């Protein structure tokens, strides 16, 4: 795999804004993602398209290719981050300069609709890149959870690539929806506790590969979309879908045969999940699909929409103990 | 290809629901329907999920394969017709009985949601399906409208398959969200003068496929998705999507060469269309989607989810004449 340099305190981060132009729509949060890093001791470098609107979107599509790129070719940049997602991010893909980035490696991180940026450019170029934190939506995010965000980020970006690495799991979690753009808290947002599951048994070793699965739908079948091997862990994750959205996203990976290879599921927390009455989850919608496939489960990681969010590097093996309740990165993702 | 026979007044009409459950929760524009065609002439046979509800959806994936299997297995029934759509037919295609289908063929038609049965269908045999009338959406819609879907759908489906058919335009269409599901109308609809426009010039004459965009995503990959080939016609539409959503889409396409391919692109009107402000038509995104490759766009054929519907043959040679303004079916598409 193609491997970028670790971060460290004090680099400069570059962000960008492949779809939604939320650095004028969430200014509030913007700022406060802004002067959460650079407190850290980050220094930033703000993409071309920052504070500019052409309604849905930062900017035409060959202007968002050219903002990304721009940031590729920036020498002092060691990490590229989005801003936010949206729906768009998927058009940037012809015009994105792939040969750039095998060139010079830096560490793309964001998640959602940025998932069609990370998972087209490691269909490209191999490099590995990360499912995590975006700017507005991660950074800008209150304390306590954004700490807990920020710890993840900074322990899996900066550590020594020396043995294995187990994630911890995060004591509360919340995705309630307060508390967005408002200057003031007003109150904090209601915490649960860490509901996550193991279906299954032994430990299962493997490339984990995918994210966002509504995003995925967009470079499916393209060369963009990073082959499905025997052996695969799927990760994915969706946000605020109803169960119908849920049903027919699983099915489509069903109809492509994706459970005949993967040799476990990871499903991310599902943001506000409309379950239309039926107080069915996602799993028990998975296990239908499945159709009596015994694949292993983790339900409920927390790398997805709620807070906080872990960071993932796609494209090198985990392992995912289900016996005792763990899951680790067991090859190198970094330089 | 393979043809079905052709339909005849006094024909044996079965209906199935192979995702929302329309025929209780539309249950009055349902019965609407149902009276609207038995004056016509036609008998209805029910399928076996009408009436019932697994919340989002008529029943199980298997329940729902077998309504639809039932009426395939059924001598009398000539046309197998969608009650509506939803999000959730492409789950069935597991376990649709395709040889049931080959020894038995008859006319398949629906639309939105149920394009994951007729492309699925139609990937697997090489059946003539039908993209038109979904028994609540189409034929339980109030008058003047219903009259001019339901005379293409006659037109069409019992025409003497001799010569090209040529498509009237209908003068007036809606898209409004009005008058759904009660026995009067609120008010009239806005009726909108036809404005479909044809850019480009001279003949293309090709394969027609495609149907419900948003739709195809579910079996994208899959041995259910169509290849689509150098010279084809591309038929899409979509129903109520952000201009976002619509952006995503047509990028997924480009992504996957189809504009590498296609010889022209049928746009089926956009049954409200949210522009987020822009004011810029679907049009206008293809051709920026497009970046330079000149392709011959049919912009508004009526047939998608505004009113009046007219009923396509899917996987026929359709011939569209640019200068004329007019498309017509080449290919013999019922026995």
């Amino acid at each position: 795999p193609l491997l970028a340099a670790p971060l460290a305190v004090g680099d400069t981060i570059g962000f960008f804004s492949s779809s939604a132009p939320a650095t004028v729509t969430a200014k509030n949060r913007f700022f406060r993602g802004v002067e959460f890093l650079q407190r850290k001791g980050f220094k930033l470098v703000s993409g071309k398209l920052t504070g500019k609107t052409d309604f849905y979107r930062s900017g035409t599509i060959k202007e968002r290719a050219q903002e990304f790129n721009e940031l590729v070719y920036n020498p002092d940049i060691t990490c590229i981050m989005s801003t936010i997602g949206g729906d768009n991010s998927n058009s940037l893909l012809p015009f994105l300069d792939y040969d750039a980035i095998i060139a010079n490696p830096k560490i793309i991180i964001g998640y959602a609709d940025t998932t069609a940026l990370l998972a087209g450019i490691y269909a490209k170029t191999g490099l590995i890149t990360f499912y995590g934190p975006a700017l507005i939506p991660s950074f800008g995010e209150h304390p306590p959870l954004v700490d807990i965000t920020y710890e993840s980020f900074i322990k899996i970006l900066t550590r020594k690539q020396s043995g294995i690495y187990t994630y911890t799991l995060p004591e509360k979690w919340s995705d309630e929806s307060i508390n967005w753009n408002e200057n003031k808290i007003l109150r904090p947002k209601k915490l649960y506790k860490n509901n996550c599951a193991f279906y299954g048994s032994g430990k299962v070793e493997g490339r984990v590969i995918g994210g966002n699965l509504a995003t995925l739908t967009g470079i499916w079948g393209s060369e963009w979309m990073p082959e499905i091997r025997n052996g695969d862990i799927l990760f994915i994750e969706d946000s605020r879908a109803s169960i119908a959205t849920v049903e027919r996203l699983f099915s489509m990976l069903k109809l492509n045969r994706v459970f005949d290879k993967v040799s476990a599921i990871i499903l991310g927390k599902h943001e506000l999940f409309d379950c239309a009455g039926s107080k069915r989850r996602p799993y028990e919608v998975l296990t239908e699909v499945l159709d009596g496939k015994q694949i292993p489960v983790l339900d409920g990681f927390d790398c997805s929409h709620t807070h906080p969010m872990l960071t993932l590097p796609l494209g090198v093996k985990l392992a995912i103990d289900f016996d005792n309740k763990n899951i680790s990165i067991t090859e190198q993702y970094l330089s």
